[PDB]
């Protein structure tokens, strides 16, 4: 499914994500759309063999289990394919997960690069929340 972002906002701070770990609402949406520009389908295969999945692209080599990343960890205990449902409760089940991790929100390239920094309260902006 490919998000709104004003809907994905709002399924989002449902999901308790505004603010969670100190991140307000904004930094999530603008992660999501640099990342996988909404589509809770988008899959990337990286160099080292591993595969980036859904909305958050949620790597395979600690993450999830795909079946296919050789000595990976799987530590949100889901295959990787759950990560690409319309229903976004497992991709944040993840990253929530995946943000307490103690690097925050670095752990998303795409958030590091294009997102921190910048006012991030523009991806909400005009929303009814």
């Amino acid at each position: 499914k490919v998000f709104g972002r004003c809907e994905l906002a709002a399924a989002l701070k449902r999901h308790g994500l505004d603010n969670y770990r100190g991140y307000s609402l904004g930094n999530w949406v603008c992660a999501a759309k640099f990342e996988s520009n909404f589509n809770t389908q988008a899959t990337n295969r990286n160099t080292d063999g591993s595969t980036d999945y859904g909305i958050f692209q949620i790597n395979s080599r600690w993450w999830c289990n795909d079946g296919r990343t050789p000595g990976s960890r799987n530590l949100c205990n889901i295959p990787c394919s759950a990560l690409l449902s319309s229903d976004i409760t497992a991709s944040v089940n993840c990253a929530k997960k995946i943000v307490s991790d103690g690097n925050g929100m670095n752990a998303w390239v795409a958030w590091r690069n294009r997102c921190k920094g910048t006012d991030v309260q523009a991806w909400i902006r005009g929303c009814r929340l």
